[PDB]
């Protein structure tokens, strides 16, 4: 069965048409994917520690101390955009939808290729010689109970390469352990000592070691052979492509004017504020816009910057992304900054290790939130308030300045309402399981599609031990001959969008290529370049706007 | 508890977030617990005596 | 002897969601490397004007995206089931009970 | 919650530790401004207690 | 049919369950086995005597002389609790089962692999170049009417890997040959001569040499060769998962009492000695519970560190294992130590060829015999017995002291009755054959389950004779290619256990893992090391206590 | 269902002494006093994510 093909080679996108503008997009994706023989042939519980830095006073936000098991074997995750589409599609897409949903998804492997590696005499050198094993093989696997951690690759960039005609590589799985971590609290330069930085044993109640070998099928494959997984239906909500604006002040029937503009540069006028009708929750005897009672609350004010902790150590509790208004408050609104490869978007001319990175806004215009001109004031209202009789964000909270109320303020409550966070193209996830928790989260930042029921099972890959004549299980010295392999993946995702309608009289913002320049647009960043350098950068993903109520 | 008279702020200027209404106590914290002020005309039931 | 009652302390076993006040804290808007005395809110720095009254005491990270363990029973004493509050707008749970 | 970070280097007695790659360039997502990376400010899925 | 898999890797454990409890359990087992040319391409008939030990005086105990027949064959044995479970496994089962049996056995041969071995030059050293033989050849057996000599790996620790993500080899097909061997008794510093010490020749009557190639239907398979045999069934009894604890003071109707306790602190009292009701064997006028009528005998005292001996040498005469009491006579109550390799057991980190040990105690509570407090009266029963009417063990018998009664008494009878030993987890052995004679024993101690009729057949293989281009039949020289392979194997054992039911008001004992500490169970001692070091200690199997009457 | 390789938390009964599981508190006394102290009720541990 050697000497010939086991599949087909497709990274095509078709759009089928239904009646009523829905429609069936099929997305077609194949990669050469290399595999190397595993670091070691055995789990390894590792300890990560990095005290050079987290023994620095006021340093715990660079903390990054834990506890992993390290498994021999590797993962094929194509959960991203990036690796589905084609920017153009995306544009497409974008440009003409309304919404868009997960339905199915198809893989299967094949092609298998296995080579060891020998070295001899070449002018004094030693080269390289290539060889073609056939009876050696390759091993799959894949954890559709979700039996093990879940991993997504997209939250390390070590998904699948984004450019077809180019090769990838898969990322190693590895998964969490249980340890306990405690680590106090210091600033700037605060005399005393960094009490506690410690890093606990492993506990009776919550040891968790899982094996790949224990928990799933494995499936062997040598050259010959082939490999597919059945059929998935993803049981998601839609997502919407169209992005909003209505504030809590463009809510409702705008009030009566009494007067009309005469010419193109005036403005018109309402009945006074002292007898116009209307409601609201202030005892006061006038009613303006600011002060007018509306159906709910878009957006909210949300705590930033808030470390918390638990017992493993302190983290950044995430924030629901927003648009940044006018103040730019990026932090505050919980914009994301994407630090990634060249493999996934990164120009290749490039130089060096340094990462590229990118700040996604959020595009909800409605919900945003400007922290410099929010504030409160105090019970009965005012009509001007005393120096006394508001906070505002200049008042210091605690007993330090540049702590406001903003920071340790939470308005969410029953009437907070808001967007969905946009999927982001290149980069982002695009799917997620569920927490195992009684009481689930409203989403989850990290991506769009968040399964209601059982998730896609993780698709791990392993090379086949390729011993020596010579072997002992007690030796410490594992010598085994040196081989790699390659294999195709193909994958086949299925959406379901629906047309956008068209209802406004003015034209509406679409996203386009521009010709070259500055412009975030210019084409040339799609392009190749002399020596066939590629740069993917993200794009907007709700370009149209839509009436919120 | 409610955090009262906060007026939050976005791109089209502040405004007073809403409460959700409740009794208000013996305290009559009447705006801390959101009660509603109605100015309505004649023809919506205000004397057309006034 | 005598009415002395007999006291215990239950303590949730939900590890991955407890809290520890003394270590949480908060940073100032844009973020900065080490932080400056005054760029950084902890549990020593006093609300109001009381000492032992720090942000914890009236922090409330709860929010879309917070998530959580249910409360477990508890053997010999803990109550089994209980009516829920004739509320339009009812409780995500009941802490006195595990089944509503 | 999510795939710990990848190792740059293997511990090779039982007693030590194993390294990642620097902040400064690692690859990932976050929701600060700053040019570096590390595991308390990395983006997770949700928050887990409160 | 080469570059294609013959096989699927699995090493799961899946539980059914059936209505009134009863559960089917399978086990599956996979592991890759790797091959090595035979030393020899003949059997030879070795003896060992290894007179360096044998002549000292008083060192018959160290003797280890015999004759063997060494064949160029090699065995699979997967006789052995390691090979199936997952610690955790074993856990549940013996948390939760009452009892479990064997039921059926299935093994398959795949995915074979061949190779050769030749060297080259690279600057000046000679380094190894490995090379597929596809048309070279495995050649495999199954005894399945065991008309060869038994030879249970378990016996030395030379069954398979524990560690399913860890290749294996296979232990050498050996089996005793008959000679007669005589060997005199000395002590520490007897003066005089070694008397005897001598190793005869082979009997007519006795001499049993047999060969795989004339007994066995050899199967030949290349590498796109696959061998399977067909399903076993076991004929054997069940084992109980529980312990026993009454011992014969607690069986029947304890004493009446006439006065109780008025505070926690307090003892009750029984009716006087001489006015109680009851039945005894002694002839005396009044009963105690030490002198009173019971059933029968809950254990029985063996003689201890009685060896034996007959045509071929000396050995200790087995124990029927037992609790080991409060004296800790463990070597009294037989109690059994295991030395064991890396591959079954033993930490990885340890050095040298130092095997790691382990006593097991057995938990059979109420049949367990405390040495130092046994004793015989004389004749007719005197109330406290005169120095002479009364055996200790203080008094020597023979002439030495150090030796008295226990050690030639024994008390087996009809009224004897007591507990299975229990099986071992990680390097107990499971099944065996019984032994051809008219009477049998009721029981082995190598094992719990014993094949009421025939038992499983032993698996052989071994690799095809591979030659050169140089032959010659006379030539003591056999020039043949260096060789050696790889291989699959997979097993299905399937066991039958019922769910134990819960009786008792108070909590029961219960396996458990606990908090990285001292305590037998640091979960660390089954977890792996920063660099990946292994290691499998035995477990308690009968946790929970059951009424014995 | 048993997914771990390494064994599991379990409450067990403990020999007399202090350990909270000291079989004793679940026994009579010799005027026949009884106790009932509460029990963990989620020994066993589960992967969140």
């Amino acid at each position: 069965g050697v000497g010939v093909s086991t599949g087909s080679y497709d990274n095509q996108t078709h759009y089928r048409f239904l009646g009523d503008g829905w429609v069936e997009i099929t997305a077609l994706a194949t990669r050469l994917v290399h595999l190397n023989m595993p670091k070691s042939e055995n789990y390894c519980r590792i300890r990560v520690h990095n005290t050079t830095d987290t023994s620095v006073k006021g340093n715990m936000a660079k903390d990054d101390a834990h506890e992993q098991i390290w498994t021999p074997w590797s993962l094929v995750d194509a959960n991203a955009w990036g690796v589905w589409l084609q920017p153009s599609d995306w544009q497409y897409i974008c440009n003409t939808m309304s919404q868009l949903n997960l339905v199915s998804l198809d893989q299967e492997i094949f092609n298998v290729v296995l080579k060891t590696v020998t070295e001899q005499d070449l002018g004094g050198q030693a080269i390289k010689i290539y060889n073609n094993d056939l009876t050696a093989c390759m091993m799959v696997a894949v954890d559709s109970n979700n039996i093990l951690p879940y991993t997504p690759a997209a939250n390390s960039m070590e998904t699948l390469g984004f450019y077809p005609w180019k090769p990838t590589i898969a990322s190693p799985y590895r998964y969490y352990f249980c340890v306990d971590r405690d680590l106090s609290v210091t600033y700037e330069n605060q005399e005393g000592t960094v009490e506690h930085n410690v890093m606990g044993t492993p506990k009776g109640m919550n040891s968790q070691f899982f094996t790949i070998e224990n928990t799933q099928q494995i499936t062997l494959l040598r050259t010959g052979d082939e490999f597919a997984t059945g059929t998935y239906y993803f049981d998601t909500n839609p997502v919407k492509l169209t992005h909003t604006w209505q504030t809590n002040r463009q809510l409702g029937q705008p009030p009566l004017l009494s007067t009309f503009p005469e010419a193109d540069t005036d403005a018109g006028t309402l009945t006074a504020q002292g007898s116009r009708h209307g409601t609201t929750q202030m005892g006061v005897n006038w009613v303006s816009e600011a002060i007018r009672t509306r159906p709910a609350q878009v957006g909210f004010c949300q705590p930033h910057n808030d470390f918390e902790a638990s017992r493993a150590g302190p983290f950044a509790a995430p924030k629901v992304p927003a648009d940044i208004t006018q103040g730019v408050d990026k932090e505050a609104n919980g914009s994301v900054r994407y630090s990634y490869g060249k493999q996934h978007g990164e120009n290749w001319a490039s130089h060096g290790p340094a990462p590229e990175r990118y700040t996604w806004d959020e595009t909800s215009f409605g919900s945003g939130r400007d922290t410099k001109d929010g504030f409160i004031q105090s019970a009965p209202l005012v009509v001007p308030p005393p120096l006394n009789g508001i906070l505002t964000n200049a008042n210091p909270i605690g007993t330090k300045n540049d702590i406001h109320f903003s920071n340790v303020f939470n308005s969410y409550g029953p009437l907070t309402a808001f967007s969905h966070p946009s999927p982001v193209y290149p980069q982002g996830q695009i799917w997620d399981k569920e927490l195992d928790l009684e009481h689930k989260p409203r989403l989850h930042i990290t991506a769009p599609f968040v399964c209601k029921n059982n998730a896609p099972g993780q698709m791990l890959v392993r090379l086949g031990p390729n011993l020596t004549d010579q072997y002992d299980p007690n030796g410490a010295t594992l010598s085994r001959i040196v081989t790699y392999g390659t294999f195709f993946w193909k994958g086949k995702l299925t959406m379901r969008a629906k047309l956008r309608a068209n209802t406004t009289w003015n034209p509406v913002y679409q996203v386009s290529a521009e010709d070259n320049g500055n412009s975030y647009m210019s084409v040339t960043k799609w392009l190749p370049t002399a020596t066939g350098n590629m740069q993917s950068v993200p794009l907007i993903t709700r370009p149209v706007a839509r009436n919120t109520y």
